[PDB]
């Protein structure tokens, strides 16, 4: 293949881990279609309002239906919740 992991973030993990523990679809990568392994129904709901919670963005179910993947969906994050960046140290 082209390269291993290439550019992944390790948000991307967090939107595979959060796919991974609502719908059992553990064999999908950053760059598969995590829109709907079986169930697409409620399923991007939940993980939406997950992203939302964790970095501090704004992520909506529909949302998730624009970025098709994984990686697209965390780079939507990734750049919001990059308001918040280093909160702890709150920019300072």
């Amino acid at each position: 293949g082209p390269m291993a992991t290439a550019v992944q973030n390790p948000l991307e993990t967090v939107v595979l881990q959060a796919w991974k523990d609502i719908s059992g679809a553990d064999d999908f990568t950053t760059t598969d279609s995590f829109l709907g392994h079986g169930g697409n129904s409620l399923h991007f709901v939940q993980l939406a309002s997950r992203l939302q919670k964790i970095f501090g963005v704004e992520v909506s179910t529909e949302d998730v239906f624009r970025h098709g993947t994984v990686e697209q969906l965390a780079r939507f994050v990734e750049q919001s919740r990059d308001t918040g960046r280093n909160p702890a140290a709150q920019t300072q």
